[PDB]
C-alpha cells in the first residue's frame, strides 16, 4: 500500500535525528507572547500545543509512584543527549570495574569478560564523539550536517547502557551470596576513597552542623516553648549548657532549634520490618533538640528522643567525658536521628521536593507554553533530563527488592505512599527558600550565624529573582500582559489540575510571575544541587548514616555498649548499594546554571532575541553575578569549619538530571 510504505523505513533512530533538526529551526523563531503575535503564529502555536498533547500525556497511576502526577513515556526528544550519557555509563562502567576488582578471582570470573567489553566499548564511544567534535571545529560550515552522526552515537550509547544494566542486574541478583567491627563498611568502596565523615562522624559539633550544612539542610527549625512530647526539663539543660544558662533564657535569646520528624509517618514503621534480603530492619521519628552557647559559636546537640512519645522513649542527653556509661547509649541515640535523616533527606527532600515537583512544571511548560513563548525558552533548559531521570527513579529504584527496598527498612509500598503523599502536600510557595526561612525562624544570621545553606543560598535565589525579573520585564510592560496570556494562564490551569502542585493559584501580575519563575528556576537547579551533591561524600558510608538500622533504637541512655551500638549497622548487601547509588547520583554535573547553551552538539545558544543578549543586557548580568556569588562563596568558606561547596554556581547543573 502506498499509504503504509512510508512506515517500513521510519525508525526510531531516524525520528530522534529529524526532531533534534526540527529544533534548530524552530529555535529560530523569535519569541513571543501570544497576544502580540500574528494572526499566522497564533494559529501555528496552537497547533503545536495540540500536537505537543500527544506526546506529553499525564498519568497518576506510573509504576511504582501511585499518585504522583508522572509522563506516561518520555517522549524521543527528551530522551538524554550523549554528553550525559556517556557521563553516566561512564561512572557506572567505573564503578562496575572497582566492584569486579574487588572480588576473590574465582567469583570475579562471572562478570570479568563482560566488564572488559564494557569498558572498552565506552572508550570506542568517547573516541567517536572526541573524533566529530574535531571536524565540526575544522569545518563548521558543515556543523549541521554532522548532527546525525551525533544521532547515531546517541543509538550506540543507548545499546552501551542497556548492555551496561545487564550486567548490573547479573551482579546484583548474586551480590547478597557475593558479600563478605566496621571492617566490612571500608571494603565495599574497593578502591573508592572513602569520604572524611568516616573520621568524624562521631564527634557531637559535627553531628550538629549537619542540621545546617548537610544534604537536609530544611527541617531544622526555632523552638520557642518545648511541646509536652519532649519533656526536657532546666536541670537536663543546665547539665549539657553550665549551670549559667537555661531552657527560658535560651528560649527568650533565640538560641533553641528542634529537629522533629514526626512528618517520616509510616517511613518510621513503629517497631521491626523483617526482609527476606536484609533482614531485620528499623526506622525512627525521633525529635533532637539542639543549642548556641550564649557566643554562637555553633551549635551543639543537647538532647534526642528517639521516638514521638516520651512515656515510650527515654530521654537520651549529651554526655560529658567523663560520662563512659553514658557514651554508647548517646552513639545509639545520634545513629537514630541519621536514620530518620536519610528517610527524610532522600524521600522528601531530594526526591519528593526537587525531582517530583519539577516533573509537573516540566510537564506543564511542554503541554501549554508553546515553543516559541519566551516563558517556554526561558524553562525549558531547566528540564532537561528531568523527565528520564524520575522515569529511572520509578522504574529502577522503586520496585520490589529494588534500591530503595533494601536502603530503606520501610515495606516497599509504604515508602512509595509516604513519598508520594510528601509530594502532593508540598505547598509552592511556602516551600520558597525565603518563606521556609521565616517561617522556621532561621532566616536571622545575628540569630543562628553558622548557616551555610541559608547564606550560600540567599545569594544564589536573589541572582535567580533578579534575572527573572529582568527577563519578564521584556516581555511584559505591565500586569495586564500578564493577565492577558493565554497560554500562561492555560499553565497555572494544568499545574493545578493535572500536576496537582498545592497551593498555586492565578498569577495576576509580574511581581507574581518573577516569585513563581524564581521558584521553579530555583528549585530545579540550585535546590536540586544543594540536596543531591552531598551524597558521595556525606551519604557513602553506613556507619555515619543508613536509611535503615538492624536494631531498635536504644532502650537506656545507661549502660550500653559498643557492641550494642554496632548491632545497629546494616547488613553488607545495604553498604554496598548504597555506595554505589549514591557516588553515581553525586558524580553527574551535566549542564550548568546561567550558561543557556545547549549542552548536546551543536551547543548553540538558548535565547536567540538579542534584547536578552545584549551586551551588558539580562543574561550577562546574570552570568556576571553569578561569578560574583562563587567569589563571595569562596571567601566565606575560608572562615567556616569546613567549606561548604555546593552552592558554588560552578557545580549547579541548570537542571535536576541525575
Ligand atoms: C537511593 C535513594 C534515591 C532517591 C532519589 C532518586 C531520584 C533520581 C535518581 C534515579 C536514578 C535512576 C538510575 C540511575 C540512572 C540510570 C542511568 C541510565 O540511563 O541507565 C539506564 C539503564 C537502561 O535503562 P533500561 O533500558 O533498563 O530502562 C528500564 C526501565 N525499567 O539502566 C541501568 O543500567 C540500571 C542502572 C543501575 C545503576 C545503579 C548504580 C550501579 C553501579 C554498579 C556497581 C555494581
Ligand atoms: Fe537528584
Amino acid at each position: 500500500s502506498i499509504f503504509f510504505s512510508p512506515l517500513k523505513y521510519l525508525g526510531a533512530e531516524q525520528q530522534r535525528s529529524i526532531d533534534a533538526s526540527r529544533s534548530l529551526l524552530d529555535n529560530l523563531i523569535p519569541p513571543s507572547l501570544p497576544q502580540y503575535d500574528n494572526l499566522a503564529g497564533k494559529l501555528a502555536r496552537r497547533a503545536v500545543l495540540t500536537s505537543k498533547k500527544l506526546v506529553y500525556v499525564w498519568t497518576e497511576n506510573f509504576a511504582n509512584v501511585k499518585g504522583v502526577p508522572m509522563a506516561r513515556s518520555v517522549p524521543l526528544g527528551e530522551l538524554p543527549n550523549v554528553d550525559w550519557l556517556l557521563k553516566t555509563a561512564g561512572v557506572i562502567v567505573e564503578l562496575i570495574v572497582n566492584f569486579v576488582a574487588s572480588l576473590p578471582a574465582s567469583a570475579a570470573a562471572q562478570f570479568e569478560r563482560i566488564a572488559a567489553g564494557l569498558s572498552g566499548d565506552l572508550e570506542a564511544a568517547r573516541q567517536v564523539h572526541e573524533a566529530l567534535l574535531e571536524e565540526a571545529k575544522n569545518d563548521p560550515a558543515a556543523a549541521g550536517s554532522l548532527l546525525l552522526r551525533f544521532t547515531e552515537l546517541q543509538t550506540r550509547v543507548i545499546a552501551l547502557l542497556t548492555r551496561v544494566e545487564l550486567l548490573v542486574d547479573d551482579i546484583l541478583k548474586s551480590a547478597s551470596n557475593l558479600v563478605t567491627g566496621l571492617n566490612r563498611f571500608r571494603a565495599v568502596f574497593g578502591t573508592l576513597r572513602l569520604p572524611e565523615v568516616a573520621d568524624s562522624f562521631r564527634d557531637d559539633e559535627a553531628f550538629a552542623y549537619w542540621r545546617v550544612a548537610g544534604p537536609n539542610p530544611l527541617l531544622i527549625r526555632r523552638v520557642d516553648a518545648l511541646p509536652a512530647n519532649f519533656p526536657l526539663g532546666e536541670e537536663q539543660f543546665r547539665r549539657v549548657m553550665g549551670a549559667d544558662d537555661s531552657l527560658l533564657e535560651a528560649a527568650a535569646s533565640r538560641r533553641l532549634y528542634l529537629l522533629d520528624y514526626a512528618e517520616l509517618g509510616k517511613l518510621a514503621p513503629s517497631g521491626a520490618v523483617d526482609k527476606l534480603l536484609t533482614g531485620t530492619g528499623f526506622a525512627y521519628a525521633p525529635i533532637a533538640l539542639f543549642a548556641l552557647g550564649k557566643d554562637r559559636a555553633g551549635l551543639l546537640p543537647v538532647a534526642i528522643q528517639c521516638g514521638q512519645d516520651p512515656a515510650t522513649h527515654p530521654m537520651f542527653v549529651r554526655p560529658a567525658e567523663s560520662e563512659s556509661d553514658l557514651y554508647w547509649g548517646w552513639q545509639m541515640a545520634k545513629t537514630v536521628v541519621q536514620v530518620a535523616e536519610e528517610n527524610y533527606h532522600e524521600m522528601f527532600v531530594h526526591l519528593a521536593q526537587t525531582h517530583l515537583v519539577s516533573e509537573a512544571f516540566c510537564l506543564a511548560t511542554q503541554r501549554t507554553l508553546a515553543p516559541s513563548h519566551p516563558l517556554h525558552v526561558l524553562l525549558a533548559p531547566h528540564f532537561e533530563g528531568t523527565l528520564f531521570i524520575n522515569e529511572g527513579a520509578a522504574r529502577i529504584l522503586l520496585p520490589s527488592a529494588g534500591f530503595i527496598d533494601v536502603m530503606f527498612a520501610a515495606p516497599i509500598q509504604d515508602t512509595q505512599a509516604t513519598a508520594g503523599g510528601n509530594r502532593l502536600g508540598f505547598d509552592f510557595y511556602r516551600g520558597m527558600l525565603p518563606e521556609s526561612l521565616k517561617a522556621r525562624n532561621v532566616d536571622d544570621p545575628a540569630a543562628l550565624p553558622d548557616y551555610p545553606y541559608r547564606d550560600d543560598g540567599l545569594l544564589v535565589w536573589n541572582a535567580i529573582r533578579q534575572w527573572a525579573a529582568d527577563y519578564v520585564a521584556v516581555y511584559y510592560a505591565s500586569d495586564g500582559d500578564v493577565t492577558a496570556d493565554v497560554e500562561l494562564a492555560a499553565w497555572v490551569g494544568e499545574v493545578i489540575g493535572s500536576g496537582k502542585v498545592a497551593g498555586f493559584r492565578p498569577i495576576t501580575g509580574r511581581s507574581q510571575l518573577v516569585e513563581v519563575l524564581t521558584m521553579v528556576i530555583f528549585t530545579a537547579s540550585a535546590q536540586h544541587a544543594a540536596v543531591n551533591f552531598p551524597q558521595p561524600s556525606m551519604m557513602t558510608y553506613a556507619p555515619a548514616i543508613c536509611a535503615m538500622s538492624a536494631a531498635p533504637a536504644p532502650d537506656s541512655p545507661s549502660g550500653k555498649s559498643e557492641a550494642d551500638w554496632l548491632k545497629m549497622m546494616p547488613p553488607t548487601l545495604v553498604a554496598l548499594e548504597k555506595v554505589n547509588i549514591y557516588h553515581l547520583l553525586g558524580s553527574v554535573y551535566h549542564g550548568r546554571l546561567g550558561d543557556y547553551r545547549q549542552t548536546g552538539f551543536p551547543y548553540a545558544p538558548v535565547f536567540s532575541d538579542r534584547r536578552v543578549t545584549a551586551s551588558g543586557g539580562p543574561l550577562e548580568r546574570f552570568q556576571a553575578r553569578l561569578k560574583e556569588v562563587e567569589a563571595t562563596i569562596r571567601t566565606r568558606n575560608q572562615a567556616r569549619r569546613k567549606p561548604y561547596e555546593y552552592l558554588l554556581p560552578s557545580r549547579i547543573p541548570a537542571s535536576t538530571n541525575i
